[PDB]
């Protein structure tokens, strides 16, 4: 694969899955460490895919820059109409998303968790 050891290929890109438990500000951090950022989900098929290469809660990209405003991933485009499916039920002032098994879950952005990160494909 193009992708290096202890990273995944699927589409374009290339996944990894990181056991730090760590706030979302953290796990961007850790990304950033890694010249990688927090995952992008703008598909069903890459919904399955994660789902199917990890079954505990991780960070993703989502997260909204203060409460009650929009879902943007990192890259600064808002969440697609069609990804709204997989978005779960929050309150206003959960800002950072989480994914598990299929879902997104919007929660307080303090919180711990473990990761994940992608780069381009290469």
């Amino acid at each position: 694969s193009p992708c290096d050891t202890n990273w995944r290929y699927y589409g374009d890109s290339c996944y990894g899955f990181f056991r730090h438990n760590l706030t979302w500000e953290e796990s961007k951090q850790y990304c950033t460490d890694m010249n990688a950022t927090l995952l992008k989900i703008d598909n069903r098929n890459i919904v399955e895919y994660i789902k199917a290469r990890t079954h505990l809660i991780r960070w993703v990209g989502l997260s909204r820059q203060k409460s009650n405003e929009v879902w943007k991933w990192e890259d600064g485009s808002v969440i697609s109409e069609n990804m709204f499916e997989f978005l779960e039920d929050g309150k206003g002032n959960m800002n950072c998303a989480y994914f598990h098994n299929g879902k997104m879950h919007p929660t307080f952005c303090e919180n711990k968790h473990y990761l994940m990160c992608e780069r381009k494909a290469g």
